[PDB]
RNA sequence: UUUUUU
């Protein structure tokens, strides 16, 4: 079910989507996006930026900065 | 069939291609392209920018920003 | 054949067969205009005005051809 | 255990257990100073002054810790 | 040989065997002019005027050789 | 044993560690570090920079420039 | 750690 050693990432990205937490996604190119996590697979993350969809590649993502801290285990 | 854990990206890029949606493609190098998806494999995306083809490597792609939101599941 | 790179293996081959001239945009903003001689999974051999150019795919951003490739 | 991530899995864990303070240099020149909360194969979760920061490893350049880690 | 890095393993080999001098353009704009001593899957060992240079392939952008390499 | 086709890199970094050779490590982001290799696994290199430890990811490293040339085979 | 999450 789970897959070896991306527990932390799949969990974190899941809660942000589930808990509708707002986050600032920092891209590597200095650009940033503020919005909510709609969905994600292994290589991409779908964002909702004010009603608009944003398909972002993980290799372009630098940091996830959430407005609310996510509870861990 | 054949998948892996890359459901979200393969479905999304196909719909953009199927629905002939116009999208703004931001590259990692800051450059951007506005056009429509013709085809894609694992590593490249073929784009139609004003009638002209553009073979873009996914590792150069940062975000897909579509004029129309793509239907999900 | 190898799954999930039909499109790239096809496209780069056509540029090579039909001797299409292309502008190769690198990620670092640099660009090269030339013709595809050969390519394998990680590199592209380019012919830039008689000069050979071995380019790594991770450095390539976009392929912009003078002539569109048949689909 | 997993072949040849001995050094990294040990190092990042010690930073987390001993709560060593570290400056994380990103590839884009930006930096973050904080403590390791958790990490998997692709991400490192940081605590920057009470605020969480999910950082992708491909964006990280260097880990510079306030205290040297015992080997 | 191994799976579809034919072109690269051959080219880097000829440059080393035939001692052709090449300019290596790095991604960060930096460049190095020298000769290929050795290489494995992730690194290239370079000779820049007697000095060794271990370059990671992910940092390499382009190989520009002084002499064109025959092909097959 | 265990290898793959990364012969040249594992041998070289080991000798730098074994021979305690001083090296200038150029990062992709232009930064430099002068120090000695303490240890390395597949993705990271632990450096000794003026007595201080530096965990550097290989993907950030561009070139290893050693004060002494390292013996090969 | 050399072609889309170390």
């Amino acid at each position: 079910m789970k897959q070896g050693g991306q527990g932390l990432q799949d969990y974190y990205l899941n809660q942000l989507r589930k808990e509708k937490i707002l986050a600032t996604v920092f891209l590597t190119n200095g650009f940033q996006l503020r919005g909510r996590v709609v969905s994600f697979d292994n290589f991409t993350v779908l964002l909702d930026v004010e009603g608009k969809q944003q398909l972002v590649f993980k290799h372009a993502i630098s940091t996830f900065s959430p407005q609310k801290n996510v509870a861990l285990n």
